[PDB]
């Protein structure tokens, strides 16, 4: 078939809020996303999964974690992860810093994607087209905080965290398993999806 744009991939399959997001964390970063473009769908797709990680996920008045679908959350509900990734770098810190000092977790040296209110601890997510053992290593090894808890998935569907510990219900791994497999198909139906695998 026709070899379609990566550019006009990403602008047709991922909500306008995460493109710009997307582009202006290229952009902190001095890479530009009109010549990095598989880069940029991964990025896109990674903040996607921290976004759908944190979807739906609350704690309610009693203090347990319950998932809420509807659009409409109890008033008295309370987000159940903070969400890191997205924000640029003063206010990604000043974020986790707050955390810190609050809830006692000590800071990490790397920037993590999510806290995790429930199970008190901040939360690296990986999305690979390789391996998940083989990314899970890369990313333990670069932080090596040894209190940030790691979730890997791929595009096959294959997952791997910290301790056999996957911290979330299957329903909601599965929705994030569902979309990466939609990613990955409709990629592939524009000829982009084996040079976007292969170029991490
Ligand atoms: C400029 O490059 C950027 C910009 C913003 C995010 C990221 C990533 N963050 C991750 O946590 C992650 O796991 C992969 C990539 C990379
Ligand atoms: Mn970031
Ligand atoms: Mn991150
Ligand atoms: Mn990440």
């Amino acid at each position: 078939g026709p070899l379609g744009s990566m550019e006009d991939f990403v602008r047709q399959c991922f909500n306008p809020m995460i493109v710009e997001l997307a582009e202006k964390a290229m952009k902190e970063y001095g890479e530009d996303p009109k010549i990095e473009t598989n880069k940029f769908a991964a990025i896109c797709t990674h903040l996607e999964v921290c976004f759908m990680y944190s979807d739906f996920h609350f704690i309610d008045e009693r203090g347990e974690s319950i998932i809420v679908e509807s659009g409409d959350p109890n008033a008295l509900l309370k987000h159940r992860f903070e969400i890191i990734e997205g924000r640029d770098r003063i206010m990604a810190w000043t974020v986790v810093n707050s955390i810190c000092n609050t809830t006692g977790v000590e800071k990490p040296k790397f920037l993590p994607d999510l806290y995790d209110y429930k199970e008190n601890r901040f939360i690296e997510i990986g999305v690979t087209r390789r391996e998940v053992h083989i990314y899970y290593l890369e990313k333990a090894n670069k932080i090596k905080s040894e209190k940030t808890h790691i979730h890997i998935f791929s595009f096959t569907g294959e997952e791997m965290a910290t301790k056999a510990d996957y911290t979330l219900d299957e329903e909601s791994r599965a929705r994030i398993k569902t979309r990466l497999f939609t990613i990955r198909q409709e990629m592939a139906s524009r000829s982009l999806w084996d040079s976007f695998r292969q170029s991490e």
